[PDB]
């Protein structure tokens, strides 16, 4: 989407992995869906280094409509937003942060709250817009096909014609499988910033892999269509929650990263373990994440041994690689060369290991190398030519 | 079987799925299967308080064997075994330890090792005993049903011949797909203290998810052929690895326990940390697993919430119950009570919460209680009367 935003992948937060559909603030006051919650990761946001690092948007998502007013116009629940949306916005925006708000592109929202329906589009557009929103999911339940492909443009066209740029995530895709002919990505880079083309993540290893796997098998169409202002969207990062070990929590950060994936947390940011964080504000994964030419990688390699090898070209001729283990045994000395992984001419490279830092210096094609890499996990490697 | 042995399931540590099959000691000294290994991995049982909790067997799995001698007689490795078994045996007992060792019913290891053909159960069973091993893992590679069928009746025998009390594992029932009509149970507790009777474990929580739900779907089968002398045996424990999450880590221990499986820990103990210690060394959970009854729990409700609930009969009137979340969502606020749990009228119980310590005391059949679960994790009572 031509709208001036997202000419890298938005990084943020995001609720609904972590703190789904919770309405009950009696019993559960902290962990609802509230202008509280919202509140309180804004301000670790800005205090606890995310904000600086990139993590900007702080994004509502399902279950936050009151109702429709008398006018029609979208509003919060009364009772778990008091102060309304506006104020929200005002808060968020002055601690230098964005806001994110969530709409359905049907009769109700996935979660059974009021739907956006085709006459009401323009109307929660302008309310977004007058609200000082900053991004828009719109999702796709409870709709029909010839509903979507009205409604998704509609909505873009009306988000345009606001006036205030307006991050356009598009949930299109994946109500339609994801693929060609269904799907036309060409028209979707056009009307959206990102795109969701596949299934919900799961607070598992096994949601993450289907995620990869799916995004593997189907990388010749949907590697091309990715770039500067228009994204394929895999869905939120799990990154300090339940199911993830430690490894498959860096693994995610990696393969999101070479994917030029958006960097949408989901987690409590309150309690969130410095182990954890540390993965997430990892300056040169975030460097690599937000490459200004904004070209998705590939799995370029697979090998009966289960090690995938991934591939993300970046600017000044670097590289990012990501050695990626799927065995479940133990940790395997993978033995590889540059020259092996499609790198050609007489380049003399260095690599950066993103997660311990350390460098390897005098890599040619030629040179055989071993990475030891942990059952799930990864090696990530910046790599770039020296002179 | 009866030997007098395993009364309670074994606890102890198996090469196996940390360190598999890895030879390679001029690369990996450190890891690969060796003298070394199981030596500094005794060291660590005898001084970090395994032993004193109850971990009393360091076990040798696969790819320990260099060969037969001209006598038949079954030989280590000489380069990675330089002292040879005794030498190990001895060692393993000076630390107040029980050394296991795994052979092969049929004609190779799973790994190509050297087999215990039917002609050398007996010459291989009196080595054993002469080396003075205080444990054996059977398994069953390159064998046929028949071959099988003979052999294991046989090394019991040949076992208990020796006069020395071996503990005797059984892989028979895996290869035979674990169930009747091919597998008589009540012929594997008369010749077996223990069994194998499914999959390999591998370092993931889909193999964990998987092998629970075996043990579940065909529990009215496992649970009654379990007690004092013979258990079931859903493998290793991986808590300390790559592939478990802490809630999951947790989750395996207290599934294990409430399935009176053997807690065979398969992890690097020189390096593992404070939190996976704690759960291994939880001295409440070992006194549930080691209860003198050796009653097998059972899965005796599983809700649409998808959250499942097992209980465990214990001695003095005492149960275990594990509430387990297979949600991949968040953190579920499950309601109930010991009444719709199936519990007797009248009586008033109090529980331990295994993990946190928390007692809760004053629970009617009536009493309504929330106990909150974290996704792929559990929340485990030991729930008493009290008068
Ligand atoms: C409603 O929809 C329209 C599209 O139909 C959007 O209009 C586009 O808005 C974007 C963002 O503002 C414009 O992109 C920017 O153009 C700037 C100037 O380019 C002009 O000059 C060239 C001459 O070759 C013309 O071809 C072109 O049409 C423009 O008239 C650039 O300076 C901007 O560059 C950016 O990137 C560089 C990195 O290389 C940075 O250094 C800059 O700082 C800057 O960020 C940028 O490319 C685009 O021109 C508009 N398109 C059209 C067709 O008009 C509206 O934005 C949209 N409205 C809303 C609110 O959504
Ligand atoms: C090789 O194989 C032989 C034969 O199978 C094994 O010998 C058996 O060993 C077990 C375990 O030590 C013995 O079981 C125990 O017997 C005790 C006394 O039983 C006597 O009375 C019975 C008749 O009632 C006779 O059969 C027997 O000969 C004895 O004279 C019991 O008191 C033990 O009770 C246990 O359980 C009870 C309740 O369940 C508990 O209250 C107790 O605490 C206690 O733990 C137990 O049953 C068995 O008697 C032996 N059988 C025979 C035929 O000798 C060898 O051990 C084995 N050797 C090796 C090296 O592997
Ligand atoms: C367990 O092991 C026995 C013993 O034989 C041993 O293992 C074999 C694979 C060979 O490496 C032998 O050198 C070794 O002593 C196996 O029985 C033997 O199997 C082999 C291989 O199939 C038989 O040879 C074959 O004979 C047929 C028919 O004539 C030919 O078509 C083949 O080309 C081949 O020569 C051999 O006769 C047989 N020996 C005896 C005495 O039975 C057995 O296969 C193995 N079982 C299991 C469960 O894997
Ligand atoms: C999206 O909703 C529309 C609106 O109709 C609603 O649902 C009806 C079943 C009923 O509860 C109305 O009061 C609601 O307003 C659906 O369009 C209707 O479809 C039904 C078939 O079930 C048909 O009988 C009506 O004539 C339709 N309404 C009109 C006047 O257009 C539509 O089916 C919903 N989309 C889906 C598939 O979820
Ligand atoms: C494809 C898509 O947008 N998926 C969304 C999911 O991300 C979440 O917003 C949920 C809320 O009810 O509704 C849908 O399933
Ligand atoms: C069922 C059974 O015993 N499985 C074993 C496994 O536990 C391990 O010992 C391996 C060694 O090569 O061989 C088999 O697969
Ligand atoms: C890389 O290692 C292999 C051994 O597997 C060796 O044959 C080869 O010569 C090495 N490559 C170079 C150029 O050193
Ligand atoms: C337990 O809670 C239920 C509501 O879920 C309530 O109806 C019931 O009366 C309660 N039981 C007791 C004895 O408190």
């Amino acid at each position: 989407l031509d709208n001036g935003l997202l000419q890298t992948p938005p990084m943020g937060w995001l609720a609904w992995e972590r703190f789904r559909c919770n309405i009950n603030c009696d019993e559960d006051p902290k962990n609802c869906i509230s202008e509280q919650l919202f509140m309180e990761m804004a301000d670790r946001m800005a205090q606890d280094g995310w904000r600086d690092m990139g993590y900007t948007y702080l994004n509502i998502d399902d279950c936050w409509i009151g109702g429709r007013d008398a006018s029609g116009r979208l509003m919060p629940d009364p009772k778990r937003f008091p102060h309304g949306i506006p104020f929200l916005a005002d808060y968020v925006h002055s601690l230098g942060l964005k806001l994110g708000i969530y709409a359905d592109m049907g009769n109700f929202t996935c979660m059974g709250y009021p739907g956006t329906t085709l006459d009401k589009v323009v109307q929660d557009a302008q309310t977004f817009a007058e609200w000082k929103v900053d991004m828009l999911k719109l999702d796709g339940c409870f709709s029909t096909p010839e509903e979507r492909a009205q409604g998704y443009p509609k909505m873009a066209a009306a988000l345009n014609a606001t006036g205030r740029p307006i991050a356009f995530s598009c949930s299109w895709p994946a109500y339609e499988g994801g693929l060609p002919p269904r799907v036309q990505y060409s028209l979707l880079a056009d009307i959206c910033n990102l795109w969701r083309n596949y299934d919900d993540i799961q607070d598992s290893w096994w949601s993450v892999l289907s995620i990869l796997n799916w995004f593997v098998e189907h990388q010749d169409i949907l590697q091309p269509v990715a770039g500067p202002g228009h994204w394929n969207d895999p869905d939120m990062l799990l990154i300090g929650n339940f199911g993830l070990s430690l490894e498959q929590s860096r693994a995610q950060m990696a393969l999101w990263t070479v994917l030029a994936a958006p960097l949408l947390m989901s987690t409590d940011l309150r309690t969130i373990s410095a182990q954890n964080m540390d993965i997430l504000q990892n300056p040169l994964m975030i460097k690599i994440n937000q490459d200004p030419l904004g070209i998705q990688g590939r799995r370029i390699h697979k090998e009966k041994s289960l090690i995938e090898v991934y591939m993300r070209p970046l600017s000044n001729k670097a590289s990012a690689l990501v050695f990626f283990s799927c065995r479940t045994d133990m940790p395997y000395r993978y033995h590889s060369s540059l020259g092996q992984l499609n790198f050609t001419g007489s380049v003399i490279y260095e690599a950066q290991d993103v997660y311990s830092g350390d460098i390897i210096s005098g890599l040619r094609d030629e040179t055989n190398f071993t990475v030891i890499i942990n059952p799930s996990g990864v090696v990530m490697w910046y790599l770039y030519p020296i002179k």
